[PDB]
Order: C-alpha cells, then sequence, then structure tokens
C-alpha cells in the first residue's frame, strides 16, 4: 500500500479539508505539522507532541527514548504531515525508527500509511546528504506517489517565473544572470513598504523593534489571553503585543470573507483597546477592522467509546492576529509572499538556497532590492 506525497498550498482549503478528512471519513488518522505555529494554524499536533520527542532528538537517541503512551499509535494507521519541507532529514527518521518500535519493526514508519504535503518549490526528482527531508534513510526504504495536485497556479503574478525554475536545476544562464543584479541599490527610500528578509531570529527582531522605537506615536501594550495548556513556544505573536500607530504589520490569520491571507501586509491607522480593535490601510487602500482571535492547541487522543482518533482541544491563545513585519526570517516566512522585499546580503548570510528561498517571497522581481552582485556560481544549489 503505497504511501502518497502531494504538493498543496497553504489556503484555507487544505486546513478544513483536512478537519473532513479525519474526522468525517477517516477514523485511524492524525495530522501533524513540525513546528507549533504550524500545528495550530491547521489544526494538528506537533511531530515533537505526537511522540513527545524531546527538543535535541536524533536517531541514536530512539532507542533509548522513554515513551509514555505505548497504546495511542496501535490505533493510529495514517500520518499526515503538513509543511514536509520544514522537516530535517534526521527528524524524519527519528519518526520512521519510532514507529518501528511501537507498530510493526518490519516495515517503514511501522507499517503506518504516510502522507506528506509539501510547497511547489521544495520537490525531489549513514551520514546525511543534506538536511533536507528528502534526503532521509527512510526514502531509501519505500516507494511513494507524487502528485503535483496544487501545481496549476504560484505565488507570482509576473512573467518571468521562469527565472525561479531556472535556478532550481543550477541551469541559472548568464543572459539571466542580469537582470538580476538590477535590482542592486543603495536603498535611497528607507524604507516605507519593504519587509527586511533574514535568516536569524535575533536580527529580525531587532529589525522589527528598531523601527517601532523610531515612531513619535505613543505605545500601546496589548496583552493576550492563554486559557488551558497552550506551549508558550507556539504563540503566533507575542502575548506583549508591542505596537504604535504607523507600524507596519503582517495578517497572521486567512480572512473568512477573502479579505486578507495570512502574511498580508498593513498600516497601523488606529488603536482602541477598550473596544478591542485595530484599524490598519492594506497596500490596496482598503481599511480594515481587525480584532482578537482565538487559536486552538490540539492533541489528538483515541476515544475507546467511539473507536476513533479524536482532537481534544487543550489549550487556547487569544490576540490580535497581527505581529510586526519590517523583518521576518526565511524560515518563519513560510507560507507567505509579500510584494516589496529586500534581501540584504552585507548583513545576514544567505547559503545559496536559502537565498533562493528568499527570492520566492517576492510577488515580482521589480519589488526587490539587494546589496551585492550576484554570479553564476553564488547560485548552485
Ligand atoms: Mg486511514
Amino acid at each position: 500500500s503505497k504511501n502518497l506525497f502531494i504538493t498543496g498550498k497553504a489556503g484555507t482549503g487544505k486546513s478544513t479539508f483536512l478537519k473532513y478528512l479525519i474526522n468525517e471519513l477517516l477514523f485511524d488518522a492524525v495530522v501533524l505539522a513540525p513546528t507549533g505555529v504550524a500545528a495550530i494554524n491547521i489544526g494538528g499536533e506537533t511531530i515533537h507532541s505526537f511522540f513527545n520527542f524531546p527538543i535535541n532528538i536524533t536517531p541514536d537517541k530512539i532507542p533509548d527514548l522513554f515513551i509514555y503512551d505505548y497504546e495511542i499509535y496501535k490505533y493510529v494507521n495514517t500520518i499526515i504531515i503538513d509543511e514536509i519541507s520544514m522537516v530535517r532529514a534526521d527528524l524524519l527518521d527519528c519518526i520512521d525508527l519510532f514507529l518501528k518500535r511501537v507498530k510493526n519493526p518490519k516495515l517503514p514508519f511501522g507499517g503506518t500509511k504516510m502522507i506528506f504535503i509539501g510547497d511547489l518549490y521544495q520537490l525531489p526528482p549513514m551520514e546525511y546528504e543534506s538536511p533536507y527531508f528528502f534526503s532521509a534513510k527512510v526514502f531509501k526504504e519505500m516507494d511513494m506517489e507524487f502528485i503535483e495536485f496544487e501545481t496549476i497556479y504560484r505565488q507570482s503574478d509576473k512573467l518571468f517565473i521562469d527565472i525561479l525554475n531556472r535556478i532550481r536545476n543550477n541551469t541559472v544562464t548568464d543572459e539571466d544572470i542580469k537582470i538580476i543584479n538590477s535590482r542592486v541599490q543603495d536603498k535611497i527610500d528607507n524604507d516605507d513598504g519593504y519587509i527586511y528578509i533574514t535568516t536569524v531570529n535575533k536580527k529580525a527582531e531587532e529589525i522589527n523593534n528598531q523601527k517601532l522605537d523610531k515612531l513619535k506615536g505613543k505605545l500601546y501594550k496589548l496583552n493576550g489571553t492563554l486559557k488551558g495548556n497552550f506551549d508558550e513556544n507556539s504563540l503566533p505573536t507575542p502575548k506583549n503585543l508591542h505596537l504604535k500607530i504607523g507600524a507596519q504589520v503582517m495578517l497572521l490569520n486567512n480572512a473568512p470573507d477573502r479579505m486578507w491571507v495570512n502574511g498580508t501586509i498593513g498600516t497601523i491607522t488606529n488603536i482602541f483597546p477598550d473596544e478591542m480593535i485595530i484599524e490598519l490601510a492594506l497596500e490596496n487602500g482598503n481599511i480594515v477592522e481587525i480584532t482578537p482571535f482565538k487559536w486552538d492547541m490540539i492533541k489528538f487522543t483515541y476515544d475507546k467509546k467511539e473507536k476513533k482518533m479524536l482532537s481534544e482541544t487543550i489549550g487556547s491563545y487569544t490576540q490580535f492576529p497581527l505581529k510586526l513585519a519590517y523583518a521576518i526570517t526565511v524560515h518563519k516566512s513560510q507560507g507567505k509572499t509579500f510584494h516589496k522585499v529586500i534581501i540584504d546580503t552585507s548583513r545576514h548570510f544567505f547559503a545559496p538556497g536559502q537565498f533562493y528561498v528568499a527570492l520566492s517571497r517576492c510577488t515580482s522581481l521589480d519589488g526587490i532590492i539587494l546589496t551585492k552582485k550576484i554570479t553564476k556560481n553564488s547560485i548552485i544549489l
């Protein structure tokens, strides 16, 4: 029974379709994701919580890993892992190794049927050949179906989408190494409307708190409420939300009236905390009214009464779906596009391919700025 890899985009569809899947059709399946935020966005459990993995988990640490509940996995026969590109090679082998301990040890993933959901950009054809998931030892042991389901479109408006797919296979050409330098500015208009892309959370938090500190409006300090058991390492936005008028922010939910999507940029025009309203102006002019938003933290549990897997809500987090959007790391911007992005090379290191993902996060390459030149062998993925 083959497993499945599919290439699906983080739309509202995916999230609710997965709920229908594992509630109305499948009763022996769960939905995992690599980080906490990624897990709450789609209503799943993080891989680490589902397996009670310590934070520094590694394949050799597995044989002697303590197991809280040997029984839950006996009832789990299909595992869906979303945002598969954010899973490390060694982590996927830990999952395989783990399943083999609790489930049938002679088969890959203990015999569990595995479904992987990734992005159009991250795709495949004793020591690891790369940190990316397709370099897991367990890919050797098994065969998969490949569905490029959401391949009928992409996340860029311009015609030279081709350039992204041209440096994919190291075929980045001299003829098209320029224009790629044409975007090398010297940043005369600092910075309005551009989000900086970085590699280190430290320096992204530094640029964010730079811009906020200079804005001369009063400082507002919005406090979200945590109920029950909610991991404070998976807050989509800080519990101490610091904001001012004029702040350049990002939206962290998908509007139901399709007025915005996770990643949309805006500017705060008013803050009214007694009424629990933040007003912001979008890029296309429209002013919106943002009220707080409740995220649910799930833990899968087997209901012995009904003989099906249930998503049991173990906590909640209520805060305004916003965070400072002057800067973000390449990792924390996984499902977002943006329109005005700054990729500084002078600061921030971008190993070729970390640099590619960066480029993969601007609607158009006209809304891009760089610092230094770009050669043909510095794009050798
Ligand atoms: Mg099933």
